[PDB]
């Protein structure tokens, strides 16, 4: 009970900031996560032994892929920690519990391929889950790990609290399907501007948590430029492998997945910032003003991609 995780001074300070990078020492990531649960949620939220066993089983079920890996999981959980810590009173006890777990689990057993590639390949998961294919799988894997002996970190919740937390996690994980973000953000945009947004309306909170999930998932664009740019290499390493696999099925991939079109990456990042990232962080900042640093970091990175196109780097 009296057993805190404590980080070295630079991490203790920087972990609080939106732009924190969890570093290249994989063995410190579990401790960074527990640290974040303890401060976000409490030292009482989870039995440490169960939580540690849960974390290590989650890690084992992430694959050695360039981007959708264990580092991504922990990175996405840290962005959520930063949102929760900057919005202390807006979220329920259960939400703080569910959302860090949801972020840690949101890409469980990812293979580095899009929903589209699974459908074109005719992967068995595409028959089991006709939309949000990988995301229904990520939630399935989360429930599987929760049911391993000694891994039920939620065991102390009442039956209805348990049903609620697993429903928060399910919705949060499904919301990371970017195909769903566009309409979620539009509805939030309309609701905020017509002034109908109501955080006591469960369907509204669901929407706001979905947008938080998109914001955490895309958070490479909110890092300092050298982190953003080096993370982009990992993202493209997967896209280009998928593109290669599309060419093996006899399908020209979209340019973003064609390694022969590497030259077009900077212009493609611009469209991404303008169509996805900037809108995401703008609506998030309208709803949750203290998340503004994410939008400011995203705008700085957009300006850095503009500099790449102008050959200024
Ligand atoms: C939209 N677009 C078009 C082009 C392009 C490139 C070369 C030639 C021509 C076009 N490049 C993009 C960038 O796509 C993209 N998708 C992301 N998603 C999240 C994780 O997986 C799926 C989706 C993320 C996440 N973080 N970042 C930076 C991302 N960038
Ligand atoms: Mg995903
Ligand atoms: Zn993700």
């Amino acid at each position: 009970g009296l057993m805190q995780f404590t980080l070295p001074v630079r991490l203790c300070k920087e972990i609080e900031l939106f732009h924190f990078d969890i570093g290249p020492f994989e063995n410190m990531w579990p401790g960074i996560f527990v640290y974040m649960v303890h401060r976000s949620c409490g030292t009482s939220c989870f039995e440490l032994e169960k939580l540690c066993r849960f974390i290590m089983s989650v890690k084992k079920n992430y694959r050695r892929v360039p981007y959708h890996n264990w580092k991504h999981a922990v990175t996405v959980a840290h962005c959520m920690y930063a949102i929760l810590q900057n919005n202390h009173t807006l979220f329920t006890d259960l939400e703080r519990k569910g959302l860090l777990i949801a972020c840690l689990c949101h890409d469980l057993d990812h293979r580095g391929f899009s929903n589209s590639y699974l459908q074109k390949f005719d992967h068995p998961l595409a028959a089991l889950y006709s939309t949000s294919t990988m995301e229904q799988h990520h939630f399935s894997q989360t429930v599987s790990i929760l049911q391993l002996e000694g891994h039920n970190i939620f065991s102390t919740l009442s039956s209805s609290e348990y049903e609620q937390v697993l429903e928060i996690i399910r919705k949060a994980i499904i919301a990371t399907d970017l195909a769903l973000y566009f309409g979620n953000r539009k509805q939030l945009e309309e609701m905020y501007q017509t002034g109908s947004l109501n955080l006591n309306n469960q369907s509204h909170r669901d929407r706001v948590i979905g947008l938080m999930m998109t914001a955490c998932d895309l958070c490479s664009v909110t890092k300092l430029w050298p982190v953003t740019k080096l993370t982009a290499n990992d993202i493209y390493a997967e896209f280009w492998a998928e593109g290669d696999e599309m060419k093996k099925l006899g399908i020209q991939p979209i340019p973003m997945m064609d390694r022969d079109k590497k030259d077009e990456v900077p212009q493609g990042q611009l469209g991404f910032y303008n169509a996805v990232a900037i809108p995401c962080y703008t609506t998030l900042t309208q709803i949750l003003p203290p998340t503004e640093p994410l939008l400011k970091a995203c705008r700085d990175n957009l300006s850095q991609w503009e500099k790449v196109i102008r050959g200024e780097e």
